[PDB]
């Protein structure tokens, strides 16, 4: 069913959605560290400030995303960022280390319990790469943003992604029609959650140079 | 009092120096990660340090950072920013979900070295003489780095004489307080001496340089 200009669509963007990798170094750390409240709050904003990285830079490549005013890549970034980490996030956990970092890392049980109930409700949909890749895509270019001078040009970058996204839930769920909706129920249930936590940490970057001090480069 | 060479020295050492719980971690973090860039390059600067064996260099660094920092701190904490008066910096240290453990023994040393009326050339001298410092672990050539630690201890001894005739115990006092950095526990600053913490607010997310 894909066309030929759908399936190079779709190529383009799992090439740039690939290509994120987390530091082994990173990973590593979530056996091997110290458990304790101050450790497991840094290694969590650590691979969130990978996470931020790797959203921005697939974000500057979606198809036509340069395209746009300059100002309204600005705002749509802006508007789109919470939700696209948080999406981000479920691909993390579907570990089990990680969670107890993140369950005595002094966040709150207000942030916790609803990221662990999305988690859950995302892996029960069977989830393909290609199916993050393009909800992730999709989410980032919403036309309702606020400030965005010019919705249109942003509705034209997302529905040639909508098309593609419910193509591949036809192929590979014809027994779900009902998969497509279910997908798109999930950013809706996204844009429900408390953003102020994350908002306040979305500027902060941690990174452990653990490199002599003598030798490291500031 | 100084000699002209000793003079020479102090105003180089000088020119060197002078270069939400989770929100307010983040904060002091932050802070901490400048404090220890500005203290790696005032080190890179003291005078013979770079004449040292490189393996030397980095066991002095490595050895001697903890107690740096905690008389940066020190420093920092008693100027009460940015009035002279301020509680901000207290206040945050406090609901910053750090433990009474290692926040009891800061603050009861920030009043112990408040009370000795510190000023920036005390600061300056002793953060040298914490760094070269010839007793620590793995340094090979003790002798050359206590060489180059005397002069600054001679400094230091004399400034005590010159600015506070009349109370012959403070150049005591200030070697008294680096005993006590020395004893505290280090773990908790040796845990957090390799983390590196920015707030990048001031532009745009998409505009940030990686
Ligand atoms: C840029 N920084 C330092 C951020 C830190 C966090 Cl915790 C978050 C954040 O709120 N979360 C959501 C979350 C998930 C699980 C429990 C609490 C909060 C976030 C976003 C991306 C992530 O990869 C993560 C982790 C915990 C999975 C690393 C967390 C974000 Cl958006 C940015
Ligand atoms: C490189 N990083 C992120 C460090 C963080 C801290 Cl809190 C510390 C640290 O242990 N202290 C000591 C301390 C002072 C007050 C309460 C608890 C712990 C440290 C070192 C330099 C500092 O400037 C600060 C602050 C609190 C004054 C920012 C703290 C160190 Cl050494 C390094």
């Amino acid at each position: 069913e894909l066309t030929p200009d759908q399936q190079t669509l779709l190529h383009f963007i799992m090439d740039s959605y690939n290509k994120q990798r987390m530091p082994q170094e990173i990973t590593n750390k979530i056996l091997k560290e110290e458990f304790s409240a101050e450790e497991n709050f840094l290694i969590l904003t650590e691979m969130a400030t990978n996470h931020v990285q790797v959203l921005v830079e697939f974000t500057k490549k979606l198809p036509g995303f340069q395209t746009l005013d300059h100002e309204d890549q600005i705002a749509l970034l802006k508007g789109s960022a919470v939700e696209a980490m948080f999406l981000r996030s479920a691909e993390i956990f579907n570990s089990d280390l990680l969670e107890e970092r993140i369950r005595n890392s002094g966040i709150s049980d207000e942030y916790i319990t609803p990221m662990f109930s999305f988690y859950k409700s995302i892996g029960e949909l069977k989830m393909t790469q290609e199916e993050y890749a393009l909800l992730t895509a999709i989410v980032i270019l919403s036309p309702d943003r606020q400030y965005i001078k010019d919705r249109e040009a942003v509705e034209k970058l997302q529905e040639p992604l909508l098309d593609v996204l419910q193509k591949l839930c036809k192929i590979h769920q014809p027994e779900n029609p009902q998969h497509f909706a279910e997908l798109l129920g999930r950013l809706t249930e996204l844009r429900t959650f408390n953003h102020h936590h994350a908002e306040m940490l979305m500027s902060w970057r941690v990174n452990d140079h653990k490199t002599p001090l003598l030798e490291e480069i500031w």
